[PDB]
C-alpha cells in the first residue's frame, strides 16, 4: 500500500503539500 503515494508523488516531490 505505499504506491499509493508515489501514485502522485512520483511528480509532487516537491509539491507534495
Amino acid at each position: 500500500d505505499r504506491q499509493i503515494k508515489i501514485w502522485f508523488q512520483n511528480r509532487r516531490m516537491k509539491w507534495k503539500k
